[PDB]
């Protein structure tokens, strides 16, 4: 077994997410749905994998928890 790299079940979708955000809008007013094809489209290498559901609703929750949890309000 491996140890503890720092990203649990999908830090990254957040860490990616919250650093996209503030070092620029990203798009004109993205939502959970737009931010999630966008940040598979820019990451299809990485991201863009076999889970087009899966990886929706990994950005919907994201996009709602940055928000909360970080709290940036642009």
């Amino acid at each position: 077994m491996k140890p503890r790299p720092g990203v649990f079940v999908d830090r990254k979708l957040k860490q990616r997410v919250i650093q996209y955000l503030s070092s620029n809008r990203c798009g004109k007013y993205v939502d959970t749905g737009i931010l999630a094809s966008d940040l598979q489209r820019l990451y299809s290498v990485d991201y863009g994998r076999r889970k087009r559901n899966a990886f929706r609703i990994q950005v919907e929750k994201v996009f709602s928890i940055i928000s909360s949890e970080k709290e940036l309000k642009n």
